[PDB]
């Protein structure tokens, strides 16, 4: 029925996909798969963020283009999400005509509505390399405990934090020339213009109530203007009739999300569904699936961003909390610093969206990756109660019957109970309560086993006369796990389509109320296998590296 | 993909083909043709039900054999259905040595296995003729208001219903002796022994909610024995062991389903797939179209008969509701009791079978046929909205361009729109939601013609060194056509091989895929003409007669 654009954040292309990136593009994909399953039109679309200072110094440092550079860690990119089957309908570029267009688009139509200021001010210069530093790119001695080779705002042998213009002896980090302080105009986009339009979208009740607590912490301390010009040498885009003046990549990032799906319309030759989706009056919906850092962009400056320039706001922002492993933040020294493409030298990727999807609810909390528990519950869940209602039944259904089913349901009423579940597990999938989904589909499953545990199929084989007995036993198994596999199909794609293979039908979400009858079913290698602690092990090695 | 055997109620042969069977046999043709459409093994089955008291008496007044009478009516019934395109694979008879030899083999199987009984019973019987009488061979004076010359088990003068035992001064329709009640042996089938697997069957989910309701009632009532014998003198089958005894038509007339798909793989000379498609382990489907007036023969004995003779039992029965003509049920006074043969001097198939296909659903609701909607109907939805995309478009191509469509389609777009249609639209023919796969069709119709009035060919054609364009928008109308003439496919045979003849090719579900382009057309007379309220009212005088 709806029209939806769902978005992840756009990674830097200065760095490799990892554990963190996959937590936010598994959530996002487990919702956008299940959105599909009911008959929804949806757009999952994303891209790199390719601009800004670090980015321009990576290039140079390689001796390629910038453009050479982000072109290579894009493919990297796209062949690690593809990897893990994140079904983007467009994977696009923030360095791109479109985003350029736009970003140009919306800078001149907030600044002929009055929210764009200019104003001096002094920054740290490279009077060498020629060029102003960003706090990050600045090296010295901490002016309390006089420690040298410290840098930025912040020293990591006392703690101290300081302005970089604090330092002794300041250096730049990439000369090694004394940086000096000198004056340059910037842009400013005038976010508080825009507070009570926010704060009452913060009130409406859309937002996570965690956001709209921050949010009130926001308000509180004072929104400023916000700085959206950086000085050339820079690589993004140059700020119309503002010679050697650029936008800051941030202010470009989010119209990224637009850029890609202009990319999308205009790939497909469709002229219409850009402005039926960003126009003001849309009709479609509109999220954003975004991880805590970076909520500051998404519910204050962007919202601001398009009200301002005329477009529509998002529906909704969709925030989750970091990754953890082990119970900690990902540490390279313990090898727990773990890349995507890493991670599936090792695994398949249906274990690990398995593990985030029984992990994540609609909350913000951080979500870890316990790597005993990650094989323990990939074993003891996947392997040996969903798999298992495959595995054990239908050896007997291809030896003794042909491959085929029973002609009627063993036990329709505890069918009616499995397909009488879809409403509160769809509820589930839907309000991104992913956790209570996966419980409910278990619970389900553990009654599955029971069934077939009560009716015996290992001593009904061997018995009298009782090939019908066993048949309908059988058949009653694989159909439970039909349903099961249906439910999960937003969550494991890839056992997905070993299971429609093995029954010889796709699996649609209302498919589940006509069981499969005087059905024929195909023969298996193995649809799933069991993993161990030695893999872990392996993983965690490679990563220490 | 599959292998689906399809029936349609067997027509009795002691009456002519009328609008009530057309609307069955119609339904079940539009189903057939769309399922042969999308690549599936389609088996069509019919037959005459030609057995009985009725037929035999009627046999005896003209004065010929009963065989010979049968094969006057069969003939007379197979001309009807194939003057409107009902495409069946066989149209047998029930009596053949295939339903006599399937007919005595269920028998057999059902008293080896306990479900035949035999009671005496007490009923009129004429002396004279020396034959047990049917209720409506008796005739009488009704015991409650005395009105003389009465049939049956109910007076028309003060409605009164009774036993024709009750009826005063009694006497044979057949030969006017005075009829007396005699004894006779009869053999009954234990249909309550299937009660429990019958209610499992209607709780299914499988059966229209409407038939489930009413099978509900049945079962409250309570079923009952149900008596398959019929005494001599009699048009039937004799039972095997019981001289002067014979299988009440009732009895063999499902069981001729069997025997007509008997003959035709017999014919074929196949010797497998009578046993793929009627064996218990059958991994084909069987679907059977009926009306609401016989559904207790086919959803309570039939499945019984075939689960206690060892055979599968139907996938689905797809019921209807009457015919009505001009809102009431059919009159002979007022001349809308219209024969299939006579519906065809006034009117093509064509028409009746869009009419009928456009109010359609998967529900059994009586089907009204309003003679003043019928023109306007056709007219502006054949003529006016699907064949007009044609005939407004072919003449310029013809004349100025040799016949020869563009190379490029000119709004891609907008035929895309028409493609992305296929699934809910063959979805909509596949559940039998006739009614609305029709009115997505007539929208995308509308669409069509709204395309071709903005672009206005016929200014187009007048003016300067347009050629291009009116070539243009021309082959786009023409392919919009293609696309609806493909989904109509099923619903109006004749129109679409005249629009195949015009188009140079046969029209598939996949074809639409890829758009007639740099190709070549014919010339075409006039390929569905507007009809009038005249032909309807020369339609109801000649039924009047
Ligand atoms: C428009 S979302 C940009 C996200 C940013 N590249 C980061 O990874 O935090
Ligand atoms: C096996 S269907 C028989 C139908 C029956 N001859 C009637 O017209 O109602
Ligand atoms: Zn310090
Ligand atoms: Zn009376």
């Amino acid at each position: 029925a709806k029209k939806i654009l769902v978005t992840c954040a756009l990674p830097y292309a200065n760095g490799s996909i990892h554990l963190g990136h996959m937590l936010e593009h598994i959530q996002a994909d487990v919702w956008v798969r299940y959105q599909r399953m009911r008959g929804h039109e949806v757009n999952f679309i994303c891209a790199d963020d390719a601009h800004g200072t670090p980015i321009m110094l990576k290039a140079q440092q390689l001796g390629i283009t910038p453009e050479q550079m982000i072109g290579e860690m894009s493919q990297e990119h796209q062949t690690d999400f593809a990897g893990f089957n994140i079904s983007y309908d467009n994977y696009h570029s923030t360095h791109s005509e479109e985003n350029r267009q736009l970003s140009e688009l919306i800078y001149s139509r907030l600044k002929e509505n009055g929210f764009i200021k200019n104003r001096t001010i002094s920054q740290l210069y490279d009077p060498e390399k020629g060029m102003f530093l960003p706090d990050r790119f600045v090296k010295g001695t901490c002016p309390k405990c006089k420690s040298p080779d410290q840098y930025g705002d912040n020293c990591e042998v006392c703690g101290a934090t300081y302005s970089p213009t604090e330092l002794i002896e300041p250096k730049s980090v990439v000369s090694g020339a004394t940086p000096v302080m000198r004056d340059s105009e910037h842009f400013f986009f005038d976010l508080p213009s825009f507070s009570e339009m926010l704060q009452a979208w913060t009130r409406s009740g859309a937002l996570q109530e965690q956001v709209a607590n921050k949010m009130q912490e926001w308000f509180e301390s004072g929104l400023q203007q916000w700085d959206i010009s950086r000085d050339a040498p820079y690589f993004g885009f140059e700020i119309p009739n503002a010679p050697g003046k650029y936008f800051y990549v941030w202010l470009d990032a989010p119209i990224g999300y637009m850029g890609s799906f202009k990319n999308l319309c205009d790939k497909r030759g469709d002229s219409v569904s850009f402005d039926e989706y960003w126009k003001k009056d849309s009709t479609a919906e509109l999220y954003h699936f975004i991880g805590k850092d970076i909520v500051y962009f998404h519910s204050l400056f962007w919202p601001a961003m398009l009200e301002g320039s005329n477009f529509r706001k998002p529906s909704n922002l969709f925030v989750h909390g970091y990754v953890t492993v082990n119970g900690a933040k990902m540490s390279k020294s313990r090898g727990t610093f773990i890349k995507a493409s890493t991670w599936l030298n090792h695994f398949d990727a249906d274990s690990l969206r398995y593990y985030y999807t029984a992990k994540l609810s609609s909350r913000i909390d951080d979500i870890d990756l316990n790597l005993e528990d990650f094989v323990q519950r990939v074993n003891a869940d996947i392997v040996n109660k969903v798999v298992n209602l495959a595995s054990r039944n239908a050896g007997f259904i291809n030896k003794r019957f042909d491959g085929v089913l029973a002609s009627e349901l063993a036990d329709p009423q505890l069918y009616k109970t499995f397909t009488d579940a879809a409403e509160v597990i769809g509820e589930a999938w839907e309000s991104r309560e992913f956790g209570k989904a996966v419980r409910e589909i278990m619970a389900l499953a553990d009654l599955a086993n029971r069934y077939v545990d009560e009716q015996a199929p290992w001593v009904v084989a061997k018995q009298e006369g009782r090939d019908a007995d066993l048949q309908a036993i059988c058949s009653m198994g694989i159909n439970l796990f039909r349903v099961l596999m249906t439910y999960l199909k937003p969550v494991l794609p890839k056992l997905t389509e070993r299971a429609e293979a093995f029954l010889n039908t796709e699996l649609t979400w209302d498919g589940i109320q006509q069981p499969l009858l005087g059905h024929k079913v195909n023969p298996f290698k193995a649809l799933y296998n069991r993993i161990d602690m030695r893999q872990v092990e392996a993983l965690v090695e490679a990563s220490k590296e």
